[PDB]
């Protein structure tokens, strides 16, 4: 199990001004860090706010948090459910800013609600100094949906911070699941222009590099993928379905299919492939799913044959092409399933 410990620094808040906080079990053997973000949507003005908080309180608020918190997947200490990091130090942070890891607000007389998710990230790195992650050798930042595309951007901060406060052996590294999506046109709600609010309303931040090529106006841009990646300095694993379900969804996709639609969604896949062509270290299977990390069967779908604990392993290694050991696995196949280890 890993513990919770809520936040000393009690300033740095969920939406509703409760600690945001922690989940931790270390590994005193080990020199390796794994920091994981949690999804779950985003909320972007105060009518939409306030529903969240209505029915989804626990990703607005630390005060119904359990105490602890049971790793699955990557997050596992078991070698049988982890091969790739099973012993290394484990972190799990709650999503309780609804600002996709970006904001750097807090509640005020002006503010019914904080959005803090890039202040709750490096007060958590600051905290865990002092309980061991001052001798690492790694500290991989991943995340899976809300929590991948959060990844992307804060990776090189947390990289920056360590540096300045003093640390520079430790080699910060992220690992972004199921937070690569396309800016494309829907097949039949705005979903791109909620981002584009929601920044307003969060005061929300993105990697210096990306802000100063979109400039004022246009940091929404860094909020996907192919954009961001290019200008990140740290080195980052993509982890992305061809087909993810939260793609369709915000596209209006719900599955006898015709020549329009099937069209669209083969398109779907060719356009996801691409932008990976020029991303050396990759996983993206030909499937209709969403997520992947911290599920506990994570370790059985392959891309030509290498599972996605396999490849982790190989770009460790890589860190340090190899043979028999690849980091960049992108299906060609066109369709969903169209590879047999697909999630059922
Ligand atoms: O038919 C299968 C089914 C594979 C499969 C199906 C479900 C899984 O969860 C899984 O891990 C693997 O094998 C593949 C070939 C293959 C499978 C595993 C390998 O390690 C390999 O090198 C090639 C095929 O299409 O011929
Ligand atoms: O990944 C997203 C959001 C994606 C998104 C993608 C493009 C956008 O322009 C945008 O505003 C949002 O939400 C997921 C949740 C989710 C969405 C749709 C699903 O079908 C699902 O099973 C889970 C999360 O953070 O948990
Ligand atoms: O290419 C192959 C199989 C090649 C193959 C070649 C020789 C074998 O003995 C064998 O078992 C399999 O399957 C793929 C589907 C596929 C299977 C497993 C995967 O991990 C995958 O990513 C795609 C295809 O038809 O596009
Ligand atoms: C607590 O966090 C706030 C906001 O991040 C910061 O301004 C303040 O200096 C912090 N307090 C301490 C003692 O570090």
């Amino acid at each position: 199990d890993l513990r919770l410990h809520l936040l000393l620094n009690t300033s740095v808040t969920c939406n509703d001004g409760s600690p945001a906080g922690y989940y931790l079990k270390e590994s005193r053997g080990s020199r390796r860090w794994l920091l994981f973000l949690e999804g779950g949507w985003y909320c972007f003005n105060r009518e939409n706010c306030d529903s969240r908080y209505d029915t989804m309180r626990r990703l607005m608020s630390s005060r119904d948090w359990p105490r602890t918190r049971t790793g699955t997947g990557i997050l596992s200490s078991q070698p049988e459910e982890n091969p790739y990091w099973w012993n290394a130090n484990m972190v799990f942070i709650p999503y309780c800013s609804s600002d996709v890891w970006s904001g750097a607000s807090s509640k005020s007389e002006k503010n019914e609600y904080a959005f803090m998710g890039a202040l709750i990230i490096q007060e958590v790195v600051r905290e865990l100094l002092g309980r061991g992650l001052s001798g690492a050798k790694v500290l991989l930042l991943a995340g899976s949906s809300a929590g991948g595309t959060g990844v992307l951007l804060n990776v090189d901060r947390v990289a920056e911070q360590l540096e300045k406060l003093g640390y520079p052996a430790i080699q910060v590294r992220g690992l972004a699941d199921s937070g690569w999506f396309l800016d494309n046109k829907q097949y039949r709600c705005a979903p791109t222009e909620a981002i584009r609010r929601g920044i307003r309303y969060w005061n929300g931040v993105v990697p210096e590099r990306c802000r100063r090529q979109f400039q004022e106006g246009e940091e929404w841009n860094c909020f996907f993928g192919y954009k961001v990646y290019p200008t990140l300095r740290s080195p980052v694993f993509v982890v992305q379905w061809l087909f993810d379900e939260a793609q369709l969804t915000v596209d209006n996709v719900h599955l006898p299919v015709q020549e329009g639609l099937r069209l669209y969604i083969q398109n779907l896949g060719r356009e996801l492939r691409h932008t990976l062509k020029d991303v050396p270290a990759s996983f993206a299977p030909a499937c209709l799913s969403h997520e992947i990390i911290i599920r506990s069967h994570w370790t059985d779908v392959q891309v030509k044959g290498t599972s996605l604990p396999r490849a982790l392993h190989c770009w460790d290694r890589s860190l340090h092409p190899l043979k028999g050991c690849p980091v960049h696995l992108v299906d060609s196949c066109p369709w969903p399933h169209c590879n047999p280890s697909c999630p059922t």
